[PDB]
DNA sequence: AAACATTCGTTCACGTGAGTTCCAGTACAAGTCTGGTC
């Protein structure tokens, strides 16, 4: 997703822009999935966008 | 004078380069489905 934006149609009070799949996991199990606290961190960590690090080369 | 070896023009098979047709991979563009908010 390109950033995480607020939103009152979700529990999470948050919503993803511009979403999309990019592989549907056959080796994590359900109790791997994220969590609340995890979400929280990514939000706060670059203002909701999702990217953050440099490009190297 | 008679027998054997060599040479020559011919013949066949097999291999390699250039032309033509057909199909797969690639590129791009448009269509279709989806997401989010105000």
């Amino acid at each position: 997703a390109a950033e995480i934006v607020p939103s009152d149609m979700y529990k999470t009070g948050c919503t993803l822009r511009f979403p999309r799949i990019e592989k549907i996991r056959d080796d994590k199990e359900w109790h791997e999935c994220m969590t609340l606290d995890d979400l929280e961190q990514l939000r706060g960590k670059a203002s909701g966008k999702l990217a953050s690090k440099h490009l190297y080369i």
